[PDB]
């Protein structure tokens, strides 16, 4: 039973990489992370930060999240992600993935006691 919080370092965090690496970084990251074990997950975020950065957000400039809800914190600062987009000769499990590094604002979810993030919701 993985808490909503591992399962958001796991899909979200890599402070390994301080920036996207190679060409195939998210086929590898999304590999090795789970992410294409039953779907091949169209879009996701890899934030190079520190786990602490990062879990500072969820006090940082609240706004409104995609879905309604009102937990969503944007980062003053912009940070070091990675998105990973599917492309379209990308099949289920062949999956394939554009790799893209940019400096961005992050916005996250945030939930519980401790309050941490728990969901991405997009960067800006
Ligand atoms: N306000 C909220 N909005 C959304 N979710 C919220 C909110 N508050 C709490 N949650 C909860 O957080 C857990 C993880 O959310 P989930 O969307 O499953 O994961 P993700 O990694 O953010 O995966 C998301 C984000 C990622 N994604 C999307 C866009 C992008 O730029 N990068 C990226 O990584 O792609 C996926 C789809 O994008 P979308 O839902 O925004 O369309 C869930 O709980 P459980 O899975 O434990 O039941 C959920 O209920």
């Amino acid at each position: 039973k993985e808490t909503a919080a591992a399962k958001f370092e796991r899909q979200h965090m890599d402070s390994s990489t301080s920036a996207a690496s190679s060409s195939n970084y998210c086929n590898q990251m999304m590999k090795s992370r789970n992410l294409t074990k039953d779907r091949c997950k169209p879009v996701n975020t890899f934030v190079h930060e520190s786990l602490a950065d990062v879990q500072a957000v969820c006090s940082q400039k609240n706004v409104a999240c995609k879905n309604g809800q009102t937990n969503c914190y944007q980062s003053y600062s912009t940070m070091s992600i990675t998105d990973c987009r599917e492309t379209g000769s990308s099949k289920y499990p062949n999956c394939a993935y554009k790799t893209t590094q940019a400096n961005k604002h992050i916005i996250v979810a945030c939930e519980g006691n401790p309050y941490v993030p728990v969901h991405f919701d997009a960067s800006v």
